[PDB]
């Protein structure tokens, strides 16, 4: 039955993969990517007509019926991306008075305006001088001397915050501002009778925190300042220190958008690190048929080969099958040798990391880092010298990884500490790295694949961490992955591997629950509402990869034999398409939970052909 559907997902899989032997499918976010890179360009005076054009399509072409966009296909409309998207346009040349900008402006006006939206988007704003520096929260670049123990030091945020404050220090230390053409500018955001509601911070803020942050614009006022321009150096030499290979910063847009103003402010335009920045966004830039051009938050060359090598593998294809030697290959001479920021918490450990990207040697990810491994692990390579090593310091940084609470994190070890979630500034996503349930169960099923078991206290630790973290209804939340269905197929997949009896009374309740939730077309769907409305929760469209997952999550369990198993089999065998894919217009990747959401091109192929593959075996 499925073996046709098998055999076409897997020649569908090669057909995409690179000549070099890497899979690399596009990254999918929202609206302000480009909005903020039309800003950027009149910054840096980089404007391309050529470009803005593309741009203009685009946007246009993501605007729904009411005139405004959302963080997620079908999501409710956004304010903040909605006012970004609307200042780009109006800066490319649209008039106020078209279609589009008046349904947007309406629901603008209809929200409390400018007022209402983010920090960020304020900035920006304030950056080009269309709002106010003083009304927007300070962060000092003499943030840059706090010591490792002490409270608020850089070090205490997550990887991609930590850049994006230094980066920003300087820029708050000048406050600049680049005039818009009187043509472009957007007093109207003001226009509203409507009372602002204004976010505050992610976790509740503190009136000590608002009083300091207006000491800080009082002093931002005095004449002079003592060792500031100090501070912005110690800032600026982070930044030099740990840019990326491409260019970038931590391979993701904030910071690396942030850090080019920074060097702009600073006159460093002719300066090595500038121009290597600046040219390298071509590289995150996509060409679209239609006409347009969008920019990526960030890229998954690494995650996307890794997976693709494992779907193939339980699909079938043999471990030295030329194809995935090619990606074999190509994923060790990816390995970071050098130490990173994480080498801070860890300075006896050695670096043997992976990245999300393909040049970021400071920031090697743990969930990236054990599926590289875990692939590897499968294959057969020409020499396994190299391939026994790399696994071993993958294996090893990996353990030396492991935080306090018996979980993993992202990027660092014990990245929990609660002050900067209070502060001002923070109000858009999370601010730290805190273990997580789905990292976590990565990184066990990666130690499964290698024998190890309940009986290594590693383990043990994780597997206590997971019980305790498990949902009253019996699921698992999905940090990096859209909800319930993500985490809880992670976890109990992982459970298997590691050799706990899925016998068990916990893991039974979180398999039943998976059952329930099943849509009457057989597969299942997670809308990204579920952040939101605990409603939501395993509620939603079917989708190729959600349906994958909880798929996963019952073979593993046992229930293969089972009515919904064969149910959801049918689902993926219908829908899938002539030449071997599958459609998902829907986001199952997530950013930052209630903020930001990804759409991940090569789920939607991927966890399918691993899916099958895993049901052919249970037979």
């Amino acid at each position: 039955a499925y073996a046709r559907t098998l055999d076409r997902a897997v020649e569908y899989l090669l057909s995409c993969q690179k000549d070099e032997g890497y899979w690399w499918g596009p990254l999918l976010s929202n609206v302000t990517m480009e909005a903020e890179y039309v800003l950027l360009c009149h910054i840096l005076d980089r404007v391309d007509r050529d470009r803005m054009e593309k741009i203009r399509r685009y946007l246009l072409h993501e605007q729904r019926e009411d005139g405004t966009w959302a963080l997620y296909p079908g999501g409710p409309p956004d304010l903040d991306t909605t006012i970004e998207a609307y200042v780009a346009l109006k800066y490319i040349g649209m008039s106020r008075d078209e279609e589009p900008m008046q349904k947007a402006l309406r629901f603008i006006q209809s929200q409390g305006g400018i007022e209402s939206s983010r920090v960020f988007t304020r900035m920006w704003l304030a950056l080009v001088g269309e709002y106010p520096w003083e009304k927007v929260p300070m962060v000092p670049p003499e943030i840059m001397f706090l010591g490792k123990r002490m409270p608020l030091n850089i070090y205490e945020f997550g990887s991609w915050a930590r850049a994006t404050v230094v980066a920003l220090s300087i820029v708050m230390s000048r406050q600049p501002v680049f005039p818009l053409p009187e043509r472009a500018r957007v007093p109207e955001l003001y226009e509203t009778d409507v009372p602002p509601r204004r976010r505050g911070a992610k976790g509740g803020g503190g009136w000590i925190f608002d009083a300091l942050d207006r000491a800080l614009h009082g002093y931002q006022k005095l004449s002079v300042h003592p060792f500031r321009r100090a501070a912005e150096i110690r800032a600026l030499d982070w930044l030099l220190e740990r840019q990326a290979g491409d260019g970038s910063w931590g391979g993701i847009q904030p910071p690396w958008f942030y850090a080019l103003i920074a060097l702009k402010i600073l006159d460093m335009t002719q300066h090595p690190a500038f121009i290597k920045g600046w040219e390298g966004l071509e590289l995150y830039g996509v060409e679209l048929d239609y006409g347009g051009w969008m920019f990526q938050a960030s890229i998954s060359p690494v995650w996307d080969t890794g997976l693709a090598v494992l779907a193939l593998r339980a699909a079938g294809l043999p471990a030295d099958h030329d194809r995935l030697v090619k990606a074999g290959e190509w994923l060790l001479d990816r390995q970071i040798t050098v130490p990173g920021d994480w080498a801070v918490k860890r300075p006896n450990l050695k670096p043997g990391g992976f990245a999300f990207q393909f040049d970021n040697v400071y920031y090697p990810d743990v969930c990236d880092t054990a599926v590289v491994v875990w692939a590897l692990n499968t294959l057969r390579l020409p020499d396994e010298r190299r391939r026994r090593d790399a696994m071993t310091k993958g294996f090893r940084w990996i353990v030396g990884m492991q935080s306090s609470n018996g979980g993993w994190g992202a990027y660092d070890v014990d990245n929990t500490s609660d002050l900067p979630n209070h502060i001002p500034f923070c109000d858009f996503g999370e601010v730290t790295d805190p273990p997580s349930e789905d990292v976590t169960a990565h990184v066990l099923e990666c130690f499964g694949s290698f024998g190890y078991d309940d009986a290594w206290k590693v383990i043990r630790r994780a597997v206590e961490y997971l019980k305790r973290e498990q949902k009253p209804d019996g699921s698992w939340f999905g940090r990096w992955g859209v909800n319930y269905l993500y985490g809880t197929g992670a976890v109990v997949s992982a459970l298997k591997a590691v050799g706990i009896d899925t016998r068990e009374p916990y893991i039974q309740k979180a398999l039943d629950w998976v059952e329930q939730h099943q849509n009457p077309d057989g597969g299942w769907g997670e809308d990204c509402r579920s952040y939101e409305d605990p409603a939501y929760a395993g509620k939603g469209a079917s989708t190729p990869s959600q349906t994958a997952w909880a798929l996963m999550a019952l073979i593993a369990g046992g229930r293969a034999e089972s009515e919904a198993a064969r149910r959801g089999v049918q689902y993926l065998v219908e829908t899938q398409r002539p030449d071997g894919g599958w459609d998902e217009p829907y986001y199952t990747g997530t950013g930052f939970p209630g903020d930001f959401y990804l759409g991940y091109t090569m789920y939607r192929h991927v966890f399918p052909t691993l899916a099958l593959g895993r049901y052919k075996q249970a037979i």
